[PDB]
């Protein structure tokens, strides 16, 4: 419901869409930084772990050093909507940028933002 | 050759327009068959955090940028180029077949390098 | 408390601290089959994403026709003790082996195992 | 050799020792300084899941192998020996320098190669 929501989903609908349907790049994610600005990539599917969409927006936020991240969706292609995070984005995120979250879909698969912690219970510190 | 001083130019202004970091310490600048160029940093995580080069994959990806031609890894430091690493080099081989990377020869000077030069006897992944 | 719980973490922790002090082979895991057996394994750092301790375990247990793995911990090096599956593992855990158990330790740091499920709310199926 | 093809009979049994399977379709043998032979399976996973060698690393570190001078990885569906992939020889060339592969040459026939050999220019992770 909320208006930063809505355009973070909106910016990585619209990424994922924009591009040829594809089994190595079907994924596009999009994150909002503290200072004001939103970043947006797609995956890299590969068997030595290609990363997902959430790690090459991760790279491209560091590109233009735009520190801390705030929230982060993902977006499926073929208008699958909102996918949660993997484990390994779930590890990612959590060292790199512990106070951010994660828009996921809830039992009544309505969007909501969580705590990347509540992702990943009990967590590995690194 | 002036693509490949632009690559390394970029790259180059890249890593050195971001603070200083053990996370972010390599900036990755491709060209596209169209002319484009795509630049990202890296992320890294033992989990298998990404290269620069597949941070710029998915960048280029999410432009549907198409084939890539060329690209170059910058390290911080003032470190110069870093060659490609031996994944960056499987995924390089197995999405964009025709692609070189820049490294330094034996006299440290910028060259390209076809992909499968750096991959002999590459596994082909089905 | 229980006998097949302590007999995992001896296993790990004897695997552990029977190699020589290492930053790259740092933990050691072990895994339960249903089929009567237990296998362990150590992680390999790497950048790239060297495999945890876990997935050792897991290509351990596969090249023995194991099967159903039921029950997994990790044990850290130089005394530390149970450690909790980083992010990846979970992922990987539950998508290969979704009826095992993880232990883990509790707020009063008492080894307990958890479904995998639990340690991976609303995660993504692959 | 003799080593040689060890390496490859007890690789070869491996895998044809285990359940026909998409997520672990490839075994891997190694051999230590001190002359023991390890194996291991692939575990296959987008997030990155180990090649069979990179099973086999942890195999052998679990039992302090130390140095390991040669690997081969034999597929499944009578595939043959099959070339490391570009994250293994960066992990090889990182973790065990010395090293040396197995792969098909010219005429199909088994041969070693150096790791060197299999990643020129290689980058060299501090
Ligand atoms: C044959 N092949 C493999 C096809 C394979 N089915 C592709 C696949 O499953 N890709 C998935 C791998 C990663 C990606 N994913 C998942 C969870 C995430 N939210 O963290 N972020 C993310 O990007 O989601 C993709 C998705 O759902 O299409 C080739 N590409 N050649
Ligand atoms: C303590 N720590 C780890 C610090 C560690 N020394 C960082 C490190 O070595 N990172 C490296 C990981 C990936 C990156 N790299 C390597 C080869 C490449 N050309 O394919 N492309 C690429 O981006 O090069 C980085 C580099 O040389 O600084 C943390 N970040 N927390
Ligand atoms: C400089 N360097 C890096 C050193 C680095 N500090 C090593 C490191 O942090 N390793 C960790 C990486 C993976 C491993 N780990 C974590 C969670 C797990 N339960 O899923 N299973 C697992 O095996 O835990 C190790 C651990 O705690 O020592 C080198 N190795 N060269
Ligand atoms: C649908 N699916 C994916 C199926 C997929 N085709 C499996 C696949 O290609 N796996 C491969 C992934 C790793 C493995 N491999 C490759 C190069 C190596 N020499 O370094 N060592 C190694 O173990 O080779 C396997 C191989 O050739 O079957 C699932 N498992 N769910
Ligand atoms: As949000
Ligand atoms: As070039
Ligand atoms: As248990
Ligand atoms: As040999
Ligand atoms: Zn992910
Ligand atoms: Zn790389
Ligand atoms: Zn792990
Ligand atoms: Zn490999």
């Amino acid at each position: 419901l909320s208006q930063e929501e809505s355009t973070l989903i909106e910016r990585a609908t619209a990424t994922i869409n924009s591009i040829p349907i594809s089994e190595d790049y079907s994924v596009a994610s999009a994150a909002l930084s503290s200072d004001g600005r939103i970043f947006t990539g797609v995956n890299v599917y590969h068997f030595t772990g290609g990363p997902c969409a959430e790690l090459v927006v991760l790279g491209t936020a560091a590109a233009a050093a735009a520190g801390n991240l705030t929230c982060i969706v993902a977006i499926g292609n073929e208008n699958r909507g909102i996918l949660s995070p993997c484990g390994r984005c779930r590890q990612v995120l959590l060292d790199l940028h512990p106070g951010i979250k994660a828009i996921v879909k809830d039992s009544d698969g309505q969007p909501t933002a969580v705590g990347i912690r509540e992702l990943l219970p009990s967590g590995y510190v690194w």
